[PDB]
């Protein structure tokens, strides 16, 4: 397969890195705008240089290991053209990935993550660790979902959705575009576009944008 | 093995004709009195009939693949007279299922369950997605746990009790019979027979009968 | 590998006697101060004596499979002096370990659990069923993590911290020494020493000591 280039060398990318090496790829190594990581490395694998740089390395796949939504849809507008770039799909060796489940480039399924039947991801996705999307559940284009989210049965969850750690979503909820549940939330109503949620049940906290 | 008759053709259904597979078990098909899904299909496994049609199918193991233990429990004593049938034990196979664990007929264990020592389950439970029963756990008969539910030791989960998706339940706490505990709650006392308890901590909202 | 003594026979030393047997290691027996247990067995490993044996048994490796904090600190201190004994330190065949990962003797990481990048655990720490420590998380000596606990990036936890079961800590959450968070917390501020903190989100409940 193409070598990775991994964008974003912070946590996300640290355990993005984990999840290259574990998938069997061979990591060239990160993009990152940070001034102090310029010239360090995480286990061997160093920091080339800014996101202006990609252009350098069309001969590599890409990953944008970037916690944020928002982050990862600004960086792909920004600095991926379509058609310019190619994407990874890095799915842990310890995920589950079960029948009828269809995953968009750059899409990263993490360690223990379960995703069962009839699930739908969009582009630069993220599964994190131990998290279960179950039966008929939909995901839009850069979604975050986080440790051990619970999202059950056709579940709907637009663009730039983040679902924060160890949250639970009630079967057949939809959660609108832009819109973040906190971690530990109990959904249990639909969420509208740019919303903010936290808590058990799930309230209104703040509007995003 | 016995080819399988799945009573349920929806989401828990689609999701038990994938357990059976993992299990290596052919499904001859589902009954369901669904008439918008005679003559349909899950994955080439056809809706064969409605539930009356069981008697034409006692060569064939069955299981209950509908999540409500008032329907397993209706459902069993209309059409599954005592000593007629055979009933199905799926255990997925990245289910860990440890020592001294005891599981009555019709049980569904689902991918990444934990179930660790001296556990005792009744018939037709479901055990859902990486939920975890740690050690001297005991479940009636037609008990639901949901996926990344947290039951602690020492928990004894009457029949017809469900427990919902991501549900902690403090050690020794004994939940009576028809007993429900809402997606998310953190039950940190007993739950007496038919309530429906939600929240952190966990309040009653409600009486089921 | 030397034999080892488990040190509390009950519910968690239930638990770790199946993790050992899962580890591939010899059990001599238990050590307990009950009377009532005495002359007992677990699944054909005995109850030996008291925790004044423990001198008895210098050949073999130690593990003190209780679960409050305090409780295995207090033994330690009292039974086992720096350099007398060796302990082992047991992980399950299916927690996932990851890269740099350091973890002090007497430490048990037990079945699901997820330890991703650079953790590091002091001694007799657990890390029980299905819990997640993701990137740059710290324990020190003897921490307790319960089933299912979530616990994000760059968390810190203190010497004798308790963390229970299903809770959930945000990113970069520091917990001083000898805090307790309750099963199910949503903690997304600082914990001080000695904290009991309870619900969603994580309040003050009252102080250990
Ligand atoms: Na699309
Ligand atoms: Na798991
Ligand atoms: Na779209
Ligand atoms: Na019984
Ligand atoms: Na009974
Ligand atoms: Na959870
Ligand atoms: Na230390
Ligand atoms: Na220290």
């Amino acid at each position: 397969m193409k070598e990775l280039i991994i964008v974003g060398a912070g946590g996300h990318g640290n355990e993005i890195s984990w999840l290259a090496k574990r998938c069997g790829r061979v990591v060239r190594g990160f993009l990152d705008n940070t001034v102090e990581k310029q010239g360090t490395f995480i286990r061997d694998i160093p920091v080339l240089g800014t996101l202006d740089e990609c252009s350098k390395f069309t001969d590599c796949d890409f990953v944008i290991a970037i916690g944020s939504p928002r982050a990862r849809k600004k960086i792909i507008e920004h600095f991926f053209p379509e058609g310019e770039f190619t994407f990874a799909t890095l799915i842990d060796p310890t995920a589950t990935i079960g029948e009828n489940i269809h995953i968009e480039e750059g899409t990263m399924i993490c360690a223990g993550g379960i995703l069962t039947v009839d699930v739908k991801l969009g582009k630069h996705c993220i599964v994190n660790t131990n998290a279960v999307l179950s039966h008929g559940v939909i995901l839009g284009d850069y979604v975050t979902v986080a440790p051990n989210a619970s999202i059950s049965g056709d579940v709907s969850l637009g663009n730039i959705v983040e679902i924060g750690a160890n949250a639970t979503i009630r079967e057949k909820v939809s959660v609108q575009d832009g819109a973040m549940v906190g971690m530990g939330s109990v959904v249990i109503r639909n969420i509208l576009s740019n919303q903010v949620v936290v808590g058990n049940p799930a309230k209104l906290l703040k509007v995003i944008e």
